């Protein structure tokens, strides 16, 4: 039964008595312990929806639901606290503050969920470890490849729990090697049971996924399954 739910969500920006309709009917499910993939163009909506998804943005119409609640209907500290309890966020660039440390940076999600610097610390170590920067923990991101600076912004999705991992082209500014390394990961992550959502323009990145929805505009077009060999 469904993680995340979507029914007809849809999206415009008033503009008079006209509007710019940019999800245009849009319902979709999907699950804990998956990778899920979201290919289509500039211009077809999937980063509008990844902003729903995350509930940095409101459906203007429809009905989203993560782990039951309906989210409309939260004011926006209680939705925040609900985006801290499920989701994590990685993008194409890596967001780090360029005067904090790798263990500071990742730090950072908690320090609003209220958790205090001493179990903050601690935590983004051990995230820091595991994902292979141990003793990259004082290192500042000027110091830092993209290839290890992703993996920073890994570990801080992680921080809060990083239930489901909302990941836009996150092997879009790295070589072939390095995206690789961002990808096992990803599937290490599933593997442990974390819903992963990845967008991206390419269909081979795509194609990694257990599935793929494409949207062509504001609308989806195709869903397909694959089983794997990661």
């Amino acid at each position: 039964t469904p993680l995340l739910e979507l029914k007809d969500i849809r999206r415009s920006y008033p503009a008079g008595d006209e509007q710019v309709e940019v999800l245009k009917g849009i319902s979709l499910d999907i699950y804990a312990g998956e990778m899920v993939a979201i290919v289509g163009a500039s211009g077809s909506g999937k980063s509008t929806l990844m902003n729903i998804l995350g509930c940095l943005d409101k459906a203007t119409s429809g009905t989203y639901r993560v782990a039951g609640q309906d989210v409309a209907t939260l004011d926006a500290d209680a939705l925040a606290q609900l985006r801290r309890e499920h989701f994590g966020f990685i993008f194409q660039r890596y967001h780090l503050l360029s005067h904090l440390t790798a263990e500071q940076n990742v730090e950072v999600p908690a320090v609003y969920a209220g958790l205090e610097r001493k179990q903050r610390l601690l935590r983004a170590q051990e995230l820091l470890q595991r994902l292979g920067l141990e003793d990259r923990t004082e290192y500042y991101p000027a110091q830092l490849s993209g290839g290890q600076q992703q993996r920073v912004s890994i570990a801080r999705a992680l921080m809060n729990g990083g239930q489901v991992i909302l990941a836009d082209e996150p092997t879009g500014a790295l070589d072939s090697h390095s995206g690789e390394e961002v990808m096992a990961i990803l599937h290490q992550l599933r593997d442990r049971g974390h819903t992963v959502i990845i967008v991206t323009h390419d269909p081979q990145v795509a194609a990694q996924a257990e599935r793929v929805i494409e949207i062509r505009d504001g609308e989806i077009v195709r869903l397909e399954h694959h089983h794997h060999h990661h």
